[PDB]
């Protein structure tokens, strides 16, 4: 806000950076056989807490 | 190859990064009404790019 007008670095801070590291920190601790699936599922079940 | 001799760091890296890398570059070019949804949508389109 207003997201259109953010330096690449500050969009991707502002808008996925917080769940990709909550997603990957899943992701390492569980390890699963399909990580970049698993991480594709983490993120639609858990974007309600980080503002989708 | 062997990912089980890979560390947190190490293991991510080999796994995810490369097509987060990607995959946030066209988000930041697109800039979608739903960043989230899109870059979830990116990942399994484009997976298979990574093996």
């Amino acid at each position: 806000v207003d997201l259109q007008s953010l330096p690449t670095r500050a969009y991707l801070d502002q808008t996925v950076v917080p769940i990709l590291l909550q997603g990957m920190a899943v992701l390492a601790k569980e390890r699963p056989p399909n990580p970049i699936e698993f991480l594709a599922s983490y993120l639609l079940k858990n974007k309600a807490q980080f503002e989708d």
